[PDB]
């Protein structure tokens, strides 16, 4: 944490209310003076290839928008842009102490908010979330979502509840949304997803039993699609798409 | 979520990160046994065809940690952990952190809602890595500065915002021990309500580096041969599960 000088440089995440400043559609890069940031306060949130990544908690007049717009960057830098967006919301969300009502102040030694009155504190909230590609022989279960409305057929996802494992969360979400039981559950990777603050844990699984019965609150439609006859898919750069490619590349025939 | 009547099952009576443990054990039976009739409860799960209830209440005697009841079956201990964490979730959002007004709970999910500014919160689960680092016939085991109890265990740390589980493993191992690892394999996960972690358990393999410990986290660390292990964390912890899987090789 520090006040920005003229000869500070790097990547500047100027963020407020889940948006960040992307003039010309790009993450600002360069010297502080080129963005009128001298004298402002910033937290260094990481480093990319020799360059500090800076979080400035500030609203600009124009070009504020979604961090999704810089998802074409190297994954490592896009994760760091998302860190800034999530940190600015973390601070905004703990202006007051939840236990106490009293105003909070930020730690100097880590990402945390401390109460001026209570002994209590908070750290940023990461929301663990499962996402699973279910295979049935030569086919993959794909579904359209009620709250999306986008023509994309994708795999099944949901937030982990308190007191449950990732494995229980997969079995519970698959059952609730689609009525099927799965076997041979297998972890493959994870992915920070700042929309607003999820951590994806990505799984493959195999069909075991049951018939597709939908919860219409979550799914408009679900079905088994043969690996070479697929519909429209979620974009590259999501673990969902990678899970579907891996499952296709598996189908061995 | 409603008022309790003379109702049955497992009772998680929790205030300020403790629950009521008469005789050291979880209360089980009808509401009248425990002077609970007319109080407010939330059903938080089901165990062997019987409800598990959370009552947000302080008792005068025998309040304790959920750790006392870890000898229960994993599935029930998970539910008692849920009640403790749920009670602390509600207490931690009496007030809205955005605008400062009092919140009120959702009736359709576990959530706290703000009438005044229309933001909400869900229960915080803190993802946390734990990893058994294997080197041929050997496993990395460390003594912790926090507990100081003769127990040699594996390495663990909280995942950061913006990082993967894989980067969190590599980072925590590097910061605590100085070694670089490879061949990360996921094994399992486990809720750990102390106060609110979700452990994601990994195996890794020694790639390179020498052991140089952070004396603010570790007192000591070394490579132990799989059949000549020091005192290990108690069975039933996820740390013990990790070590026993790597011993089995
Ligand atoms: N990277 C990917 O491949 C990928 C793909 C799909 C979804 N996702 C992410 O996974 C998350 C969940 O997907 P979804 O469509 O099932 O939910 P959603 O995107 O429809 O989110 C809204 C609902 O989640 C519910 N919920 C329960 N617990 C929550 C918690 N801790 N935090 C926030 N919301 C909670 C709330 O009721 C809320 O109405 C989302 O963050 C989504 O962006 C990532
Ligand atoms: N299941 C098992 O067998 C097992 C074994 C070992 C450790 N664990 C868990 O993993 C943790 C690792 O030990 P420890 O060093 O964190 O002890 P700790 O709980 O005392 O750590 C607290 C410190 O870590 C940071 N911290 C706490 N919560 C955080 C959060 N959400 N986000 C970021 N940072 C946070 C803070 O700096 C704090 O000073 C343990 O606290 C415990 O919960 C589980
Ligand atoms: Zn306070
Ligand atoms: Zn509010």
């Amino acid at each position: 944490d520090r006040i920005i000088e003229k000869l500070d440089h790097g990547w500047w995440v100027v963020s407020h209310e889940q948006k960040l400043w992307l003039p010309k559609g790009e993450l600002p890069y360069g010297e502080a003076a080129n963005f009128d940031l001298v004298g402002q306060r910033a937290l260094q949130i990481g480093e990319w290839q020799g360059e500090p990544v800076w979080l400035v908690q500030q609203q600009r007049r124009h070009d504020m928008g979604s961090v999704r717009q810089v998802i074409d960057l190297d994954v490592g830098l896009f994760q760091l842009a998302g860190r800034g967006v999530q940190l600015a919301e973390f601070y905004r969300s703990h202006k007051y102490c939840g236990y106490c009502g009293h105003e909070m102040y930020p730690s100097k030694t880590e990402w945390a908010m401390l109460c001026s009155h209570c002994r209590e504190r908070y750290y940023p909230q990461i929301a663990p979330c499962i996402i699973v590609a279910i295979r049935r022989d030569d086919s993959i279960l794909l579904a359209q979502h009620t709250r999306h409305r986008n023509g994309v057929h994708t795999v099944l996802a949901g937030f982990v509840e308190v007191g449950e494992t990732l494995e229980q969360a997969v079995a519970r979400e698959v059952m609730e949304q689609s009525g099927i039981k799965v076997k041979n559950l297998r972890y493959v990777t994870s992915q920070p997803w700042p929309f607003p603050q999820s951590l994806m844990t990505a799984f493959m699984a195999e069909y075991d039993s049951g018939d597709i019965v939908i919860d219409p609150k979550e799914l408009l439609e679900a079905n088994w699609y043969r690996y070479d006859d697929l519909p429209l898919l979620p974009p590259p750069g999501t673990v969902a798409r990678r899970l579907i490619e891996d499952t296709v590349a598996m189908c061995e025939y």
